């Protein structure tokens, strides 16, 4: 644990949170949960809400490690963003091999209403489609675009909206991180038309998956996001080969100049257990120790 917290700092600017994600294996060992008590104010399931984990086969959930989470948050006063309900990653196969419309399509509800509904009140917001968009700005040909069609986004997110009108309901992309880019563009372009014909998207999640050097783009690309006009923008998935403290420094300000920026979500605790633990790219050291760049953080954000 450091000692001064940068969820603390954040919320004195104004901001819902700093956080982070996590899951039941990393709080249960290490040093993952003391240090999520005392610095993040914030919580992300790295896996336990993907349709892979609570859905394993059709009709048969399994909220376990789902439930251990939102439970774990509620008790120690972390904010929870559900993650995440639409996703052609980490799908099974008895969902992507559907190829009838209306099976596909009553699964997909199926799905985003009995996740969202268990939950109900104790999710401030969900990344309710995921990785929609390929890198030239078209969608994704996803089985949910295949077989649904263009409609498969409407559908998910008014779906959720019925389900938990209390969420802020996210669509949510990585390589949002450069405002000259044709997905950064296309996604502003679309949500725009979506919310235009009734759609209840509330927020623009930003993945933010950096190489080194990159975060000074994420200066002109947030306010970019920022235009499509949802209610809410967020760094969703914050992380940076090498960890540098200007890359890092650059993503928070990217953040504090936003005002409908309510927060950043760090993808992880400790650089071993990163997803790209090769590139050392977060904010504590594999002795759970925090980093140059986490100092940088605190100190940025003291007034």
């Amino acid at each position: 644990q450091a000692a001064q917290s940068v969820d603390q700092l954040i919320k004195a600017r104004g901001k819902v949170y700093f956080g982070v994600a996590t899951d039941q294996n990393r709080l249960t060992t290490g040093k993952n949960a003391a240090i999520i008590q005392a610095n993040f104010g914030q919580v992300t399931p790295e896996n336990s809400m993907k349709w892979d984990a609570t859905e394993p086969s059709q009709g048969n959930f399994n909220f376990a490690g789902a439930d251990y989470l939102v439970n774990w948050a509620q008790q120690n006063g972390k904010l929870i963003r559900g993650h995440t309900l639409v996703w052609h990653s980490q799908l099974p196969s008895w969902v992507s091999s559907i190829t009838d419309k209306n099976t596909l399509t009553n699964v997909m509800k199926n799905h985003i209403t009995t996740l969202m509904t268990r939950y109900k009140g104790k999710i401030r917001a969900w990344d309710v489609v995921n990785e929609a968009f390929n890198e030239d700005g078209s969608l994704r040909q996803t089985v949910f675009l295949n077989v649904i069609g263009e409609d498969y986004i409407p559908i998910a997110f008014q779906t959720a909206r019925a389900a938990d009108p209390n969420a802020k309901l996210y669509i949510n992309d990585y390589n949002l991180d450069s405002a000259s880019y044709p997905k950064t563009q296309a996604i502003v372009n679309r949500v725009k038309k979506w919310r235009a014909a009734g759609v209840p998207i509330d927020g623009i999640g930003s993945q933010t998956h950096l190489s080194a050097g990159q975060g000074a783009s994420v200066l002109q690309a947030l306010p970019l996001l920022a235009s499509a006009g949802t209610p809410e923008v967020a760094i969703t998935e914050l992380d940076v080969a090498g960890a540098s403290s200007t890359d890092y420094v650059n993503v928070v300000n990217a953040c504090l100049n936003v005002s409908s920026c309510v927060g950043i979500t760090v993808w992880g605790v400790a650089d071993p257990d990163s997803w790209r633990a090769s590139t050392t790219p977060l904010l504590f050291d594999g002795n759970f120790n925090p980093k140059p760049a986490y100092n940088a953080i605190v100190q940025n954000l003291q007034q």
